[PDB]
């Protein structure tokens, strides 16, 4: 019934723990098992190595986001821009109140190395990134097609743009918070990240 | 000062990028460092006490290719300093494209790096860093809005983070994905975007 199922998300927590006090080169899955309580054994048994668990851990980010997400790319909602900036918001929120989404994050962007002898971590981020700049792509044209943002706009560079942009703010909250009231000014930080795309003739073709 | 130690202080260097490009900051200890480089152990501790004098060595050594057209954009008496600031990003991008040295300090910094709180000196130094840095945008961005080179009502402090995440954020996705940013064939338009930000954003104004 309700136990074996209800060991993996324990497993997910105790590698959080894990990875954010000593770092995903240096954790090993024993290291895991002992914080969870649990043999490296369970963990096998969710898990094949400890890049699945690390995969885990980043695929949980796109959770909240997902409707908000989704919503953007539909090339039949009216307010796709509109959808854009909720998701943005809600990305910054959540970011500022949950203390559980700073740590996964903070694990991701701080610790956590791409080194060679565990190279599906560097693959696993480039493809997740991929897959986010498509995303982005299409909400970008889908304002288009809207009047919302300037027409025959580079959308992959935009997308580009948008994401560095993003990325490097959520870093530097990350690394300086003291210095970026990032929750008392969500709409002001994502605004000029708006303001940019559909302003910035550079990114026009 | 003397002639073997300088030899001696620039191939610990050397190899320690050597050395964090392929095993990282983390799994690397000074030993490491010492039959990659050569030198007798004890010399890299004359030389650096522990890591963090070593990281902070590389960090260090980015800067200083930049050195004259950052200065040159933070002066009061430059009559450009936007001028400078487009430039500089000009040769930030070109230097990470052309300069191997620079892509792999980059990648070290960006990629290969932990922080730990048994690590803190990794942590406080790149703080610090960023902070020094933050304080030039700053007065750059202070010294082209008094030319009336930036929108005069230009919230200087946020306009320099803006900038700031977005060129980091950019060299990191480039790092990351390089074949899908044509970073030096297209580097023009890339500075120029975030200058963009900074000129024609609304919302980084007051
Ligand atoms: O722009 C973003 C998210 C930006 C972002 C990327 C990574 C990150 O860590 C935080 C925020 C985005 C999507 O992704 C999906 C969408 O349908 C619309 C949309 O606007
Ligand atoms: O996967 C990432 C981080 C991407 C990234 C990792 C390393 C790097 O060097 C640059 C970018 C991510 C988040 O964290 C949060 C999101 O809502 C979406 C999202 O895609
Ligand atoms: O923008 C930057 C450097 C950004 C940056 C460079 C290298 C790097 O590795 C990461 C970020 C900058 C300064 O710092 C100081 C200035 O007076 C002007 C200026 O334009």
């Amino acid at each position: 019934k309700e136990e074996a199922q209800e060991t993996r998300a324990q497993i997910i927590e105790a590698a959080e723990r894990a990875f954010y006090k000593r770092g995903v080169a240096r954790t090993t899955l024993a290291d895991i098992a002992e914080l969870a309580g649990v043999t490296r054994g369970a963990i096998y048994w969710h898990f094949n190595n400890k890049a699945e668990l690390v995969q885990a851990l980043l695929d949980s980010l796109h959770e909240t986001h997902d409707h908000l997400a989704r919503a953007s790319e539909s090339e039949d909602e009216v307010d796709p821009l509109g959808c854009m900036r909720k998701l943005l918001l809600q990305v910054f929120n959540e970011l500022v109140l949950d203390a559980r989404t700073r740590r996964i994050n903070e694990i991701l962007h701080h610790k956590c190395e791409f080194t060679d002898d565990m190279c599906e971590i560097r693959q696993q981020r480039q493809s997740a990134v991929l897959d986010c700049h498509k995303g982005i792509t299409l909400a970008l044209a889908n304002a288009v097609r809207r009047g919302q943002l300037p027409g025959e706009l580079d959308a992959e560079r935009a997308a580009v743009a948008m994401f560095a942009y993003v990325d490097g703010l959520i870093r530097r909250w990350l690394l300086l918070p003291d210095s970026v009231d990032l929750l008392g000014d969500v709409e002001k930080w994502v605004d000029t990240g708006l303001d940019m795309l559909r302003l910035s003739p550079a990114l026009r073709k």
